């Protein structure tokens, strides 16, 4: 489908035959959830954040009033294990490992109901390796089951 098309942000998975887009779910501001502890995960499904961080940060972990860039805008969709994968990397280097950047893997998984307007869950945030894994339940993500 296509609601807000930031350039593209779509991949046709040859294994499914369905085109996965995240244009339908993206909105200019961003989406909101809560982090592992207190913090607000303010990220956009495949676009840049409006107020969630600043501009080019797609995934930003808002600790109070302090925005932690978890990953830059990566509107590149990949497919793996029947789940839609977007890798939002290139962010604020953590004190745990300064020699690499924050690796935030977002897994977009299709669910028939998808919750209260395609809601995500923080899967695991591993500051130990400065990675973040989140799972978003959305109908545009994949199609192993009918999420419509």
């Amino acid at each position: 489908m296509k609601s807000n098309v930031q350039n593209d942000c779509r991949v046709t998975n040859p294994a499914t035959g369905h085109l996965f887009d995240l244009t339908s779910l993206k909105r200019e501001s961003g989406y909101t959830i809560t982090d592992s502890h207190n913090r607000k995960i303010e990220l956009n499904v495949c676009a840049e954040a409006k107020s969630s961080c600043a501009n080019g940060a797609a995934v930003c972990i808002t600790d109070g009033p302090k925005t932690l860039n978890a990953g830059k805008l990566s509107k590149t969709l990949t497919y793996e294990d029947q789940v839609l994968k977007l890798v939002y990397e290139d962010g604020d280097p953590c004190p745990t490992d300064l020699k690499m950047k924050h690796k935030s893997y977002f897994s977009f998984v299709c669910k028939s109901d998808a919750g209260d307007d395609s809601q995500p869950v923080f899967l695991s945030f591993d500051e130990q390796t400065c990675t973040s894994y989140f799972s978003w339940h959305t109908s545009l993500a994949c199609e192993e089951e009918v999420p419509r």
